[PDB]
């Protein structure tokens, strides 16, 4: 198996890079501080959906609270008790995650901005259950 | 812009995230030491294939030599000396990767183990010319 400080490490990195491309959607369709391409936007929403679809359940281990991974995890213990909130939760970021990348492909601005929305809740939504704001 | 510390962490997940899911594959396909699961491998081709698309060449400038990310930036100078270098290995592991992808889709073993070292070696033409060893 991996040893906790790579779970910590890989699910830092998967979000990390989820960030990036999710700040490049926002520059493009929401700030309008990029000049919105259909290909980069496409392209980094196809980075959310692939890392939301990578089966990122295998890197949450209890052995895995308080591990530093590139920093010490702001994973909290509730995650493990809540499992029925962290299913309504994980479920409902994958289906916003793949539909982002399915309007992506086509839409306009206004579609990708609604969709993005979505994504952004979604995200937000983990964090504010399971994540230590520091 | 981003600033120059974004930039390093950023592609320094990006590489993360990728090397977790080439794991994946390499367990299945190479070692055998995980269960070949067709939907698991292909959405471990796919993070990769997303990945080499999201435009990773706007996270490299000369101002991000020698700085913290997650760790200090192991990019060596040489990667702004040698960019036709640069464009042959960068163009190769975008191909090899789509290439992953595809045949991740339906392949069977024998042939994404053909694809998956393809990959491997375009990962590593990279790391051999433009990351330092430590
Ligand atoms: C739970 C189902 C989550 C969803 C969906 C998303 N994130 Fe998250 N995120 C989560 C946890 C439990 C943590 C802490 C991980 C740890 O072990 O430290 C995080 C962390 C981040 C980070 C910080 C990463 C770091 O380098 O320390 C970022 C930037 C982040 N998450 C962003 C992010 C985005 C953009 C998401 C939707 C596209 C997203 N996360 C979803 C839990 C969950
Ligand atoms: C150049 C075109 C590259 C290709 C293709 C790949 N990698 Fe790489 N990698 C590269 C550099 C310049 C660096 C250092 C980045 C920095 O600023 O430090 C890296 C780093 C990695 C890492 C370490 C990340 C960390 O947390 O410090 C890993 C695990 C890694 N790279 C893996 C990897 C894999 C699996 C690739 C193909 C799928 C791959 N890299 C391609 C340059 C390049």
């Amino acid at each position: 198996a991996l040893k906790p400080e790579d779970k910590v490490k890989f699910r830092q990195a998967s979000y990390t890079t989820m960030a990036w491309n999710m700040g490049k959607i926002k520059a493009m369709v929401v700030d309008g501080t990029m000049p919105f391409s259909q290909t980069q936007v496409s392209a980094a929403a196809n980075v959310i959906a692939a890392i939301a679809n990578s089966g990122m359940g295998a890197l949450y281990s209890p052995d895995t609270l308080g591990v530093v991974g590139f920093k010490k995890s702001r994973l909290k213990e509730n995650f493990f008790q809540e499992q029925d909130e962290v299913r309504k939760i994980a479920t409902n970021f994958v289906e916003q995650a793949n539909k982002l990348a399915e309007v992506a492909a086509m839409g306009d601005k206004d579609e990708i901005k609604a969709q993005f929305g979505e994504v952004g809740k979604a995200c937000k939504a983990c964090h504010e259950k399971f994540r230590e704001e520091e």
